[PDB]
């Protein structure tokens, strides 16, 4: 919500307010018309009971599938299989009895009609979920690709190199770097292009940044591999032909993974998905770094969207703009 | 499916067969009672029309919220918001226009008010939710998993980069530093997939008979603005009853370590059953990806194993050894 | 769409709006006349059910033929043979059961015989065909063209292979082999796409100004069992009013030559009015492919031109120079 | 039909035979039932007329889309648009005029119902085509990717290099080839794997394949490129570690294009379509080469299907067999 | 059409508009009278069925003669010899079944005997013939002329062989052998098409102004097993009012002379008025051939002239010079 105005905000409570207004208008309209309220009570109860019976029939129809994978998904219990499909059995049974008692007061004819309607819905696929209705059920439950990618990035990279970053910078400044050249600042800078176009060579896309030197590497043992290696680099920020400063630059590799996923046919990843996924990845990474012990005191996030008209946009300008708040 | 018996198979068509059986039973029952088919058909029509009019009210209630992020999710268009909330505006408009005519000619404002109350109560109280066994179906159908992203990341970042050059690395190590007195390192890199997500750091633990001998020549590349990214591997040997039996190139799968570590932090919202659910889906997706790649099963294939509950003296040395036997 | 005004735009949603207007008009007309609303519903249901009982007859007539290629197209599956003709055998079965129930209760054997005669006469006399403007939509929605394959072949075989290395050859030539007296050859290899499929072998003809200058260093590779496949290009000069104006790298598009030559052989079955529609579609597909390719328009330029019938003093040099200005 | 049993045969006339059987059964059933034939005639005529009116309404609905492409697709003419959407203005007009005259055998009510049903069919998508009908129309009208690819192959490669192969082989034998080395035979051998998996070099997939030497080049001018070059290769076939013979080997590059089209997502090309097009490309080449002047006397086609169980399939045996019955 | 106004334009759709007008007139006449709508339909159906039953007898009669050439025209297959006469045996069989069903249920053998007798009388007395204006359409739609074959043979044998090589001779002549004092011979090889079939052997006659100048270098090729086939041309001068005005190449068309000679022999059966319509058609066909050939009018020109009957001071020189103006 601060990285870029294009990043969305989490969903709120507009639906409940609209539902309340609709309920109030419906109640006022019912009061305006002349009728006793007992009919309203009876019809409302009957409608709710019919809805419950429809849900139960759908659950029984769906149970014909989940009983083929019992020994693989539900261990070996018939009681967990019915829990996955039919919510919570005890509440469902209580609602069953209440609905049957309130609906029995001809009658067997309507059960057949509900059966036909439910079977038609299952077969012909009349019922379904809108694109903005499955996008709000997988956001509260964390069923995203970018959620996993951001947590992987944090755990595997930033929880590892961030604590020991300043020691390497200090050693490079004293032991190796000469005093005549300018010192490299702290706070590793992460660039997050909200386009997933990550160039392999950073010298491209801007002639004003050139590769200067490297950093001492760090090693560790991870997942049965001895002496994994981590490395970084230092770049030069030319200002109108002369140097203006130095920094430590990186893109975000999961953006490259998203871009490469969007082109293979087997991935099943649309070209409209990997923009919302990039913005969601940026939001989640910012939230994770907000309250981590190795907080933004050691890294800064930069998000930019490439203008279509090329309005004299250069990466170096934005990088210097962000560098100028350090002091 | 063929990797381990515990891995589930994709869902097929069982709900449809149950639906046909229910449809046939309902049709026979309707035929078995005395009632004109005209009523049997017009009641069905009214039922369907009321369902559609309810869906529209739910959609408008959703739009009342979705119209707030207009400059952030839907660019600046009032029409993409409607397309996202209310399906397609032409088929939906036709269904509305046809629904009114049937429901207006066959106390008309009263039923609209009752539908409004029922829909508002559903939205507020929350009676209309999703069972955990259809959220799974839609997520698996549309590829909305954590393991999907993790598996594709693993492939694209590691295997697509190292599998082709493994032959040259092995050959150079063989003719340069490897002596014929010892067993030559076999081909076909081996990957272990513990369906517990418990990945120890060093392979010496958890089995005393796996000991680390030598490294391998490195590979270097440039990625995403980092100069000279390096990759390395290690070579392990298997000891049988005190005697060396062979030599392989062993590796765990790091995304499993990520899946395990994600389940301790409370900010992740990741349970302990979800970890087991995803660990058996990461393997399935990875095998499906490796089946149709040009760097096919001829260079490496997986080894899945589940730790016995009773701990009946499991020895992964035996599993890797028997895979070595079946290789030849 | 942006290359030439003559290139058509993709088909959209106009039939749906016309259908909505017709639906509204017929609904109002039905409301204006006097008839019970139940009769309209019953007749509409019966019509819809006959239109679905009349599709299984066509499906079975087709399945009488599709079962002769079982071992050659459908492995050995009776399930996959009936799945290619009769859509999906579950939704279709349910629709059949409901259709029978509705059409049997609302001389019942008489109507089946008449439906059989009507369907058989449709199949035999051929009254049920397709207009040229519905084939052109069903084969363009699903990518069933010749130009689609030709454009993807062009990309995969040529431009995915020479575009990335185009800088390392121009740069070497310009400094080692190009004399400082001559101007440097400009970047961005230029491709000419004549929407006539008339592709002359040598560029000297059809414009008496462009003249062959020299070649470029070539590159080699191994492909499909042949080793040392050689790619080479050439550099052309543009003489303005008798004097040089610049240099560039010029290419026609060979798939256009293939499209032209296909239209003269008799076994091709490819008409003279088709190799203009396909020529206009090939350019659109190339522009769409190069829009999102990593080896983007920073290395290549497209020039589409249609030769005037009246010879309105058209010269290729003017167009090439006009694009070189940018 | 000879290359491999898995290659399908072109579609025949089973639908017409099934239609005749259905018509005969319907006529016999109508004769068995008791009714005057006048009712049969009246109802059949009415059904056919209703079908014609439905087709006209669908055409008018579709015309609302093709009238915004008039200046691009159909030229400045208003008659070609109608001719494309409808099909035959004079015959259509006669059929409509004759059709509506038979209403004498609540009249606007039926027209309203027909319009409503047709609008529902257009909006709800109830008139789609099954894949085994789209396949039939595509194969009849030559709307395939493989058709274009095969014609491109023949026009661009074989029609250019086939005549000079004998001269190149003879010169290679006389100038360089020794008597101790086996003579390289004629008849360029083309392998057509019906799997689209084309390895970069033949040194893989069969250890018994060893690269021997090259062959003299060929040079020509095409599409403004000066001195395009062509090249081939010579391979040695080993039998149990000993030489058995030599030949001239090649894969089919359009198979590589077909394979690579199916990995990208923008191509919209499935994984069953790949196999179908691969098995159609071979049929089209066999048809083209059957009656060409540079006939099968200079090349041979070898189609092989990789066993699923991997029952020790060695491509060397496959080549050696055709070498034996050369 | 564009060469000379007397060349007829291709036949169009004019009978169909008259058919539409007649259909509308007869329909409104039926509407204006008093008669049941069903009786009109029944009588129309019976008339249509009788007209279809009256063709099977003719087909069987034609087959009774065509069966004697089964070993010479239809290999050995009865299916082909029955398909060559009775259309397609699938639509025809269904039509026959429907016709007999409608004719038998709606004195039955009396009509069969009368139809047979009428058909026998028609075939014997020859009452069913073909108008001269209908044969001229059926034999022009299907390319059943002599001019079509003559034009294609002329093109294939001469124009496809000398036209590309024409410039390489005239360019060399103009420098090596043509004196600078004499004007250079013009390009655009000219062919004269006299619409009279009168082709003199020598060009000196019929115009005392044109005189034979010199030769041209000849070319050699291999055709039809005879080698050293020599093609040579000639150059003529143009004398305007006693002084030289220009030089060009004049050519007649041998097929016109062949058409003229055909009209004289008795075994040819070629009438005097046929060699004029064929002469008209030949020019149109040849112009159509040259329109879309790759070797287009860039090397040739056509001149068509009709000799005036009154000798209105007509001279070939004026026409050829007016052509040389462009
Ligand atoms: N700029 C940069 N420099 C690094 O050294 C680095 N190391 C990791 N990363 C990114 O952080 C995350 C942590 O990787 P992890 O181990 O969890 O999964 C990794 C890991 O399973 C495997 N892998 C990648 N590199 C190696 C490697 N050197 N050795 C073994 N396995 C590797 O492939 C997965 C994806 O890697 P990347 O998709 O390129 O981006 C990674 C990843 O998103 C890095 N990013
Ligand atoms: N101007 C130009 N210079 C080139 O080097 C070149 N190479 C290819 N192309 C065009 O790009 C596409 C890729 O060719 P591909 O290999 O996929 O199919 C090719 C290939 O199967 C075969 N072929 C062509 N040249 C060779 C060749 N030297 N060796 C073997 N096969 C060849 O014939 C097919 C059609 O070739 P062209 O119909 O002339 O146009 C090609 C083609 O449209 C070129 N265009
Ligand atoms: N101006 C001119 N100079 C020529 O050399 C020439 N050669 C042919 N023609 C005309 O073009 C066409 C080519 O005829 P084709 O070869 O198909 O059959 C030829 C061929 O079968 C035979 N014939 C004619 N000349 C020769 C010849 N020198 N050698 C063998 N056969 C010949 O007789 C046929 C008709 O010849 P012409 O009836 O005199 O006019 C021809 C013809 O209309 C020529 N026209």
């Amino acid at each position: 919500s601060s990285l870029h105005p294009s990043i969305p905000c989490p969903r709120g409570h507009g639906a409940q307010k609209a539902a309340l207004v609709l309920l109030s208008a419906c109640l006022v309209t019912l009061w305006g018309l002349g009728e006793p309220p007992e009919h309203t009570l009876r019809y409302l109860v009957l409608h709710l009971a019919s809805l419950q019976l429809g849900l139960l029939l759908n659950g029984v129809c769906s149970l014909a599938e989940e009983l083929r994978h019992i020994h693989s998904r539900y261990r070996g219990s018939y009681w967990r299989t019915v829990r996955a499909c039919l919510g919570c059995p005890l509440r469902r049974g209580a609602l069953l009895l209440l609905s049957i008692y309130f609906y029995y007061s001809p009658f067997t004819w309507m059960l057949a009609l509900l059966g036909l309607s439910q079977a038609l819905n299952i077969l012909l696929g009349l019922k379904g979920l809108a694109p903005a209705e499955i996008s709000a059920v997988c956001e509260k439950g964390n069923f995203n690709v970018a959620h996993g990618l951001a947590w992987s990035y944090y755990i595997g990279y930033l929880r590892l190199i961030l604590p020991e970053l300043q020691a390497r910078i200090r050693t490079y400044n004293q032991h190796y770097n000469n005093l005549l050249r300018g010192a490299v600042s702290q706070r590793l800078y992460i660039l997050l292009p909200l386009d997933c176009g990550v160039p392999d060579n950073l010298s491209m896309a801007d002639p004003n940044i050139r590769f200067l030197d490297k950093l001492p590497q760090q090693t560790g043992d991870r997942a049965g591999i001895k002496d994994r290696v981590y490395s970084n680099s230092i770049y030069e920020l030319l200002e109108n032909g002369q140097r203006a400063g130095t920094c430590v630059l990186e893109y975000a590799t999961p953006l490259q993974t998203l871009f490469a996923m969007s082109q293979y046919s087997q991935a099943g990843f649309s070209r409209e998905d990997r923009l919302e996924q990039a913005k969601l990845f940026c939001r989640t990474l910012e939230d994770i770094l907000a309250d981590a012990p190795e907080s933004q005191n050691n890294c800064r996030l930069i998000a930019y969207q490439e203008p279509a008209d090329d309005s004299s946009f250069s990466l170096s300008q934005e990088v210097l703009r962000h560098l100028r708040q350090e002091e």
